[PDB]
């Protein structure tokens, strides 16, 4: 029952091979197999994975019944090769008789797996709630996951109203604390480099619509490739649909990757980073948002995107990443006429390699726990308490002190008692049930007190008054863990 790692695909394959929609991530793992086996020894060498429990985990793919296929391939290869027992379900009947058999101790879903997982086990569903795992691209805010206070603020959506812990929420990039960020694994070089290749981003005409400014002024200095016909200039080299090793060869020959605005936040910008492209990644002022773009309407979160891919944005940055603003002909002429003179270097975050992901996803089934059984995770050590000013969030806060909001630490900052500690005094106090709170008026010395502890919540500023912020430090290339988190 001690979980062994694993060396050798051939049954992993063989699981797979039970799901046509597996086919294509098969091939994914065949050409990063080498990069995994490495990857999963050398954790194995450098930190401790004896003596961890084998589990049962239930992997039930809703969607089955993109990024999110990548993400998935890449979560079930970590689980493969950690050693742990794996049921894979797309069916409704896969899930009740993985289920009907008992003992599982884990649960990876997504949202449509996770209304099926509901409606299939009926009212004993919540005896599992604590085991579940929900793959969530966006991210899901505590505010629209509290049933009664999202109906209570005025939400519409039919997302959300899970009431879970926040946390449970699995995210493709770390842009909301108050989930997990389970992520995926992103697949001389001047002699390879075309100097002057620029590759746009957007395998669909729609994408192109209004960008013909921007293109031409690229064109200027650049040839403009594409993979994908009414929007497309007359100048554009299309190359057709690729695949694995031939766009891997595109993006190794190409010296720019060319946002136009669409699709937020996917995979595709990391591996053209990776494979020494720069990211011209168009900046969004206002920043999108569900309150004001059409895509987002409905997403249970007020998240703001500052870029096409704020992560790249914020984590990468310059010299990897040029964040402009595609109605400025000045700033993109400048950004493209310094990206042409940049020395090539492919890098890739550590949280995006096998080996990353192994480590996070392995910390995450040793030491997460909702279900009551294991030491405080993160341990309290970690807490560094932060005063967000008036209309400031304690994501906000956190980040802006090279820290993350770290939600499982609220229960910490909730009485007058605890708050002496960190030379805050209550004067007065009270309880409200809002998402807003801990939070301390520095004039009257009020605190507001947590009412409701499913509404603690990283998101969200306080327009008058300052909120009191749980934040922790994080390992540099790996968010998801706090130093002492391993």
């Amino acid at each position: 029952s001690l979980a062994e790692i694993r060396t050798d695909f051939n049954i992993l394959y063989s699981m797979m091979k039970k799901h046509e929609e597996f086919r294509w991530m098969r091939l994914r793992i065949r050409r990063m197999a080498d990069a995994w086996i490495q990857a999963i020894k050398s954790l194995a060498e450098k930190q401790n994975l004896e003596k961890r429990k084998r589990k049962k985990v239930l992997v039930h793919l809703g969607l089955l019944t993109l990024g999110e296929l990548v993400q998935w391939s890449d979560l079930i290869t970590s689980l493969y090769l950690l050693g742990h027992d794996i049921r894979i379900s797309a069916s409704l009947a896969e899930l009740k008789e993985i289920m009907g058999g008992g003992g599982v101790e884990l649960i990876y879903i997504d949202i449509v797996g996770l209304a099926q997982f509901k409606k299939t086990l009926g009212p004993s569903w919540v005896h599992y709630q604590c085991m579940l795992r929900v793959l969530d691209s966006f991210g899901t805010e505590p505010e629209f996951n509290h049933a009664n206070y999202a109906q209570s603020k005025g939400h519409k959506t039919p997302w959300g109203k899970w009431n879970l812990n926040p946390q449970q929420f699995y995210t493709m990039f770390p842009h909301t604390p108050d989930n997990s960020f389970l992520g995926f694994v992103v697949e001389h070089i001047n002699e390879i480099k075309r100097q002057n290749q620029s590759l746009v981003y957007g395998k669909v005409d729609s994408f192109w619509k209004n960008k013909k400014i921007y293109l031409d002024i690229i064109h200027t200095y650049m040839e403009v490739h594409a993979t994908v016909t009414k929007n497309i200039p007359s100048y554009v080299k299309n190359h057709g649909i690729l695949s694995g090793r031939d766009l891997q060869f595109l993006l190794r020959e190409t010296k720019l990757f060319v946002g136009l605005g669409f699709p937020y936040e996917g995979p595709a910008p990391l591996e053209a980073i990776a494979n020494g492209c720069a990211f011209l990644n168009p900046k969004f002022n206002p920043p999108k948002s569900s309150k004001n773009t059409d895509f987002f309407i409905g997403k249970p979160t007020l998240r703001e995107l500052t870029s096409q891919h704020p992560y790249a944005e914020v984590f990468i940055g310059r010299p990897h990443v040029w964040t402009v603003d595609l109605n400025n002909q000045e700033e993109v002429e400048d950004a493209v006429k310094a990206i042409l003179n940049q020395k090539i270097e492919p890098y890739m975050p550590y949280e995006f390699t096998c080996e990353g992901m192994l480590q996070r996803i392995n910390a995450f089934i040793e030491k997460q726990d909702f279900c009551h059984g294991q030491v405080m995770w993160p341990p309290l050590s970690a807490l560094q308490v932060k005063l967000a000013e008036p209309g400031q969030s304690c994501k906000q806060v956190c980040q802006e002190s090279q820290l993350i909001c770290e939600p499982s630490f609220f229960q910490h900052l909730n009485k007058d008692k605890d708050m002496l500690k960190y030379k805050v005094t209550c004067q007065s106090s009270e309880l409200a049930k809002d998402i807003l709170v801990p939070s301390f008026d520095p004039k009257n010395k009020h605190c507001v007190f947590q009412g409701d502890l499913l509404l603690f919540s990283c998101a969200g500023a306080h327009p008058r008054h300052q909120r009191v912020c749980p934040c922790r430090d994080f390992i540099k290339g790996q968010v998801a863990l706090c130093k002492d988190c391993l």
